[PDB]
DNA sequence: TGCAGAGTTC
DNA sequence: GAACTCTG
């Protein structure tokens, strides 16, 4: 999830280019959705959707370095909890989806070791890594469709990649900084206004009336979102500019909890700068794999490869 | 599941 | 009249 429109007010930034521009290319990928996410009756989706997204990936030579969600911070699970609340046993369902996942986990990252990807546990968030990962230049982007990256710190992301009808979308922080006047603390201010994963956000505020409200108390961190608290606890008191339409909204009492501010500047992630390797890619392990938990022969994975390794080589 | 247009309200 | 949402 993260921002609920953040995407669609950078597109205007973003660039539509081609599977076959990301050629010479070092990228980190957030498998963490695609399992968040993975009724026929099949065995491992998850699986079956990696193993296809995986040779497309190497099909245009794209070095890819998988990024695996950790402990999920207290604010992400405060937000999902105050997001059920809306929508004993609540403590019960997280201990069976825990032991499915893990052994997603287990498959997915056996398969990379074969396929000859490197792949890092983030410590808590992967979205967090990743943006890391491109500010220290280890990367040279990251490939994932979530708006939150943004606020980890992410200069260039690689979005609707895997989307097919949709084009590839290359989306530049320097672009839309330059373009839309947003940096990191205007973007977690907007966090804060249309909601993330991290909170909440303000019942009516469209992408439009978030950058009206992030221009009427301009600023510096977090300044903003403080004047326009004390000014919506002001002019909410009674006599009864365009700020009529900010007094109607309703906001929250603990408005605005500083730590979800700190939560997207000093998040948690690997510091070390690591030097990455791409293995070559065993052939028989991999259709042994595929047998093993799909069900497939010889050729009706060679079917698929016949492209990916022509490539390779 | 993302965009694009209209419908409804201030 | 324009902007935000909902649905197609």
């Amino acid at each position: 999830m993260g921002v609920q429109g953040l995407w669609k007010l950078l597109e205007c930034s973003g660039r539509q280019v081609s599977p076959e521009a990301l050629e010479g290319k070092i990228l980190a990928v957030d498998i963490s959705i695609w399992l968040n996410q993975a009724g026929n009756s099949i065995e491992n989706p998850h699986l079956l959707t990696l193993f296809h997204r995986l040779c497309k990936l190497l099909f245009f030579r794209i070095r890819p370095i998988f990024v695996f969600d950790g402990d999920a911070p207290l604010l992400k699970k405060q937000t999902l909890v105050k997001r059920r609340q809306r929508k004993a046993q609540k403590q019960q369902q997280e201990r069976i989806a825990a032991t499915v996942t893990g052994q997603m986990f287990l498959e997915s990252q056996e398969l990379l070791r074969l396929f000859g990807i490197p792949y890092i546990q983030a410590p808590m968030e992967a979205e967090a890594q990743c943006a890391i990962l491109d500010l220290t230049d280890q990367t040279s982007g990251t490939i994932t469709d979530d708006s939150a990256i943004w606020l980890f710190g992410a200069r260039h992301v690689y979005r609707n990649f895997f989307n097919k009808n949709k084009f590839v979308e290359y989306y530049q922080y320097v672009d839309f900084h330059n373009q839309l006047g947003l940096d990191r603390n205007k973007l977690i201010n907007l966090a804060y206004l249309l909601g993330s994963d991290y909170t909440e956000g303000i019942p009516t505020v469209g992408c439009v009336t978030a950058m009206e409200i992030l221009n009427e108390f301009p600023g510096h961190g977090l300044e903003p979102l403080l004047k326009f608290s004390e000014w919506w606890h002001e002019a909410q008191k009674n006599p009864k500019k365009v700020k009529k339409k900010l007094r109607t909204l309703q906001l929250t009492p603990g408005f605005p909890n500083p730590a979800v501010a700190e939560a997207y500047l000093k998040p948690v992630v690997d510091d070390s700068k690591g030097s990455f390797l791409w293995g070559k890619p065993d052939l028989d392990k991999i259709r042994e794999f595929c047998q093993r938990y799909f069900g497939w022969n010889r050729t009706k994975t060679d079917e698929s490869l016949f492209p990916v390794l022509k490539q390779l080589d």
